[PDB]
């Protein structure tokens, strides 16, 4: 900030002040499980099952 | 789902669900009688009746 002063006024100090921030780290995952059966009829019959 | 997981927390499934739906089949016929009369009325005036 700035500071209104007289002729020989004593002066004075304001300064900026910071802070640091942080970020988390944050892991996802997906599992799908599912018997060998469907992807024998899967690839058999071509139903898309796997790929959707 | 996705499922957020700490640096040895245990990952967990989550899969697709799925059903089949199944169409009905329908037969649908019409059937118009006339006289013989008609349709020597029909094609010596040229009526247009059996045409409609």
């Amino acid at each position: 900030r700035g500071e209104v002063v007289g002729e020989s006024a004593e002066k004075s100090e304001s300064t900026a002040t910071f802070a640091p921030v942080t970020s988390l780290v944050r892991k996802v995952q997906v599992t799908q499980r599912f018997s060998q059966e469907v992807k024998w009829a899967d690839e058999s019959r071509q139903l898309g099952v796997l790929q959707t």
